[PDB]
């Protein structure tokens, strides 16, 4: 299986400045949990912003850097060598990636948070006349999560 895991707000952007624009514990949790013993494919940069490999999953990075070795990080070179991973792939980021992957992908695993950040990487565009909502769940509010969040499951029609 090949899905799309992303948080994104209400105007699409899941990123700024090699950062998250919003601090969401949930999200996190949400992500740990869907991905923990299978596979993670990041673009470059992606992996870049976080700076390691996050544990108990495979950790997959794009890159045309022949040179690229970082130790927890398997290495691709093309969009084609996605396919040839085992097992339940997440598409993990970055904005380029979600662009080139979109429209191959079986499943997405969206968070919308519903808030209006300032960014420079965006998700790309996409109707609900293409996705059916397998599941709309919404995150709960806290001290510690502050905004208001859905986890969507679309699956394609
Ligand atoms: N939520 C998220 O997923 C987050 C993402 N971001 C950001 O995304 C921003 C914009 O960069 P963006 O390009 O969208 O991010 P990516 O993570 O997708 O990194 C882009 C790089 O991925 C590699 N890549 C992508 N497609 C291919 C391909 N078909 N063949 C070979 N290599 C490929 C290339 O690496 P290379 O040049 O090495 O060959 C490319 O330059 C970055 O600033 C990053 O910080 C920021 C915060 C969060
Ligand atoms: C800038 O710093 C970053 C840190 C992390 C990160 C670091 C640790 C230690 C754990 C976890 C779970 C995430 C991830 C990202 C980027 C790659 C992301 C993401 C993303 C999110 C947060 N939610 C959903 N739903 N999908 C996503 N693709 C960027």
């Amino acid at each position: 299986t090949l899905s799309i895991l992303v948080a994104h707000d209400l105007q699409r952007v899941i990123g700024f400045e090699n950062q998250l624009p919003w601090h969401l514990p949930n999200d996190l949790k949400h992500v740990k949990k869907l991905s923990t013993g299978h596979t993670l494919v990041m673009g470059r940069k992606t992996f870049e912003s976080i700076g390691k490999p996050l544990p108990n999953r495979r950790n997959v990075v794009l890159t045309s850097d022949t040179s690229f070795n970082v130790e927890g990080v398997d290495v691709i070179h093309s969009i084609e060598d996605i396919y040839q991973l085992p097992g339940h792939v997440f598409i993990f980021g970055g904005q380029t990636l979600y662009e080139e992957m979109i429209d191959k992908v079986d499943d997405m695993y969206i968070t919308v948070i519903e808030g209006k950040f300032r960014g420079d990487t965006f998700f790309p565009p996409y109707t609900f006349e293409d996705w059916e909502v397998a599941s709309s769940v919404e995150g709960k509010l806290d001290e510690k999560n502050t905004i208001p969040h859905t986890f969507l499951h679309l699956i394609r029609k």
